[PDB]
């Protein structure tokens, strides 16, 4: 059985790096992370100093 | 990194109040709730005494 | 077996009241209305005197 | 010919009032606003003092 | 308030059995599981010995 | 001209059998049922004794 | 309150004429037909002698 | 850089002519119109004398 | 078993004729073409002399 | 690099068996079939003797 | 009130840089640009010398 | 007439490079590749040594 968590990673560099930011976080606290699906991408301009790329991913991990 | 939880709030008053019901629950148990996105709305008629408005939200909270 | 009818309710007050308008109509002529799903919301401005909120719902009712 | 502008209204009261906020703005600067379609709804929790309901609408207006 | 978890069940028999696999897992660790919504179905052919049917479900459970 | 009715069939056995449940109902009361399109599938767990698979279908029938 | 019926019109001439075919049928049996929304278009090639254009429409009519 | 404007053209003749109506309007006031994407089609029956076909298009034009 | 190919036909006349352009091409090289589903429509304005209507279709053909 | 082909399998038994029908066909003529994604399911009632379940799948295979 | 403009940026380097191209253009002519949402990405191969990555974004800016 | 093939490219570097991987493959075996549309992006974590970015594209090529 796989379970997914819906995480939004951020990066001042790229959409790929923002995806990696989310996946890194998942791998910090979950075992057996197996894949991630991009579900949205955006750029924060107003709330930050430099543009921040955001990539939202469903991160899948195997239960048990 | 933000994480989202998918909650369905309920209210006998309104779709806005049902959204608030879900968000209140998130704020009870999570720190740093930052935003919510409505993903569905419905009305339960059969299983309840009065019509109950339901608003499903992705509630986003900042990790760490 | 459930069947759905696709109704658009209207209200000069709110999206929730427009949903109720459709559901009330369904309950007038159908037995065993069990739930409604919101599928669209809009506001008529041009064809009416006051703004009219419209909420389109699939209203589900149990057959037999 | 109709044209649409994509506006996000805000309200500390309700999703309907947030829709009205956007429509009011359109009517301030455009002639012949005819209808609005809801395309998204959300709640800002982090960037504001009280929860702020947001309703994004395509507001249609007749050209000429 | 309902919460949903996004689980992918697997079965060498059928899409229905893969849905059951996910739901069984949810019921092992959660109280008050109330419904599940199918959101995707697929078949793993390469990574497995026999074809494995996968059914991804949002499993809803009542909080409190 | 074809017309569609939106029916949700139910079965304690399978998603296919739930689709058949809806189609059987359509064929009971309609002439010239020609095809059905699956639009959603779900599982009721809370309101029933055994899990009940539900398959929502648009059932198309030829008018005249 | 508006209600919609989901009809597929057909024509050996054009997608517009197939839409008209469905709308004509609705107007034959319903009062107060007000608008139609195209939801799908297709072409039957195998089951017919000449290509037949099909346009599926939600046809809206005012109740009461 | 391309920008898009969301226009709904109308015609008493056809969906293609309604698309042309919107595109003609764009070309009246914009330079360097490059393409249009159909995003919706509908038919007004109630508010008009003859049926009026409507085709909503994103019309893209090159900036600078 | 049916297979689909995703083709974009073009016409200086109409969306229906652009669909026919794609279907004609499929019928030139494939046996047992059975149906086509419209998946997108657009208009090329910049790259061509006269406006060119484009209709993208999934064209289905029976294998064997 | 993976490539996908869009196949509709058929079965008089079940949606799972219809998916298998498509996948079997892919495996007959393609090497390195790795996974399949369900994209639609339907039931043919009019054109056949017994109901025929159809499951449309994107079947992925590794190139080279 | 926020308003969105739908811009397609281009880059011979990356999807992120194409998003930046659109956002830069928005910031040239608009005050109070606050965020951007990616809505499509593509690659032009035929009309250009080197591959050109395109990223279409809704760019949001605060009115007043 | 354009035809599309649905390819998933892979890269240990970026989503853009994974898109390029698919497009390169198309250009190896097809003439007159004209554009590509991104339809999905993901990251393989479990089946590989380093994270592998995957970008699925519809690659369009002109027939004849
Ligand atoms: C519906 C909604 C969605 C949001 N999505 C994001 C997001 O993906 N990433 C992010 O950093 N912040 C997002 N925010 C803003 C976030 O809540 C904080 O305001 C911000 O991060 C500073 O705290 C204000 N606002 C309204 N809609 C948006 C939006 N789509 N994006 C940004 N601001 C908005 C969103 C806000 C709302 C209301
Ligand atoms: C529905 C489905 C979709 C898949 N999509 C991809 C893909 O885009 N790229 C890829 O490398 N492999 C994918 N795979 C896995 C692939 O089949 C092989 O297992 C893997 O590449 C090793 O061989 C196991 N599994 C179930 N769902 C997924 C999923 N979405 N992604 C990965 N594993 C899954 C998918 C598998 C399935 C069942
Ligand atoms: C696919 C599915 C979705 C559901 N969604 C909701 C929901 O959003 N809110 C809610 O209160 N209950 C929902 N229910 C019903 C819920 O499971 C309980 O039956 C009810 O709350 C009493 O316990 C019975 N049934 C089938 N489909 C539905 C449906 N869409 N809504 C209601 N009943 C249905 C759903 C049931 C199913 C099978
Ligand atoms: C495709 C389409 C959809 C419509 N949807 C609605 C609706 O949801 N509610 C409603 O009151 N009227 C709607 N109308 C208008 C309706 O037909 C009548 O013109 C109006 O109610 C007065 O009679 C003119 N027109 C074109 N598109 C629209 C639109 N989306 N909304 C309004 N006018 C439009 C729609 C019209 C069309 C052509
Ligand atoms: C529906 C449609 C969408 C288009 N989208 C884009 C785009 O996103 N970016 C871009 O540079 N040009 C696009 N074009 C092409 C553009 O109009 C010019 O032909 C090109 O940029 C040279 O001038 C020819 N054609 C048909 N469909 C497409 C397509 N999806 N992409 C490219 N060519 C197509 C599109 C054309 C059409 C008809
Ligand atoms: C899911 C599904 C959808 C269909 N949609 C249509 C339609 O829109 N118009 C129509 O004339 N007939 C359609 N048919 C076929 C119809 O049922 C009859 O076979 C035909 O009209 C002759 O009787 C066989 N088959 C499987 N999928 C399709 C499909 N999408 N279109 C055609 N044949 C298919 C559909 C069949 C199925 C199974
Ligand atoms: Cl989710
Ligand atoms: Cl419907
Ligand atoms: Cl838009
Ligand atoms: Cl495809
Ligand atoms: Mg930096
Ligand atoms: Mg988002
Ligand atoms: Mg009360
Ligand atoms: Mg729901
Ligand atoms: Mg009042
Ligand atoms: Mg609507
Ligand atoms: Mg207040
Ligand atoms: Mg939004
Ligand atoms: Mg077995
Ligand atoms: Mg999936
Ligand atoms: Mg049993
Ligand atoms: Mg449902
Ligand atoms: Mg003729
Ligand atoms: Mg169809
Ligand atoms: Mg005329
Ligand atoms: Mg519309
Ligand atoms: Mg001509
Ligand atoms: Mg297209
Ligand atoms: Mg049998
Ligand atoms: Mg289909
Ligand atoms: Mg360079
Ligand atoms: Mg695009
Ligand atoms: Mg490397
Ligand atoms: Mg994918
Ligand atoms: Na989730
Ligand atoms: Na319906
Ligand atoms: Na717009
Ligand atoms: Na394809």
């Amino acid at each position: 059985v796989f379970k997914k968590v819906l995480l939004t990673g951020t990066s001042e560099e790229s959409f790929t790096a923002a995806a990696d930011d989310a996946i890194d976080r998942a791998e910090d606290t979950l075992d057996n992370v197996v894949w991630a699906e991009v579900v949205d991408q955006g750029v924060e301009i107003g709330a930050v100093e430099e543009r921040t790329y955001q990539t939202e991913v469903q991160v899948a991990f195997e239960l048990d």
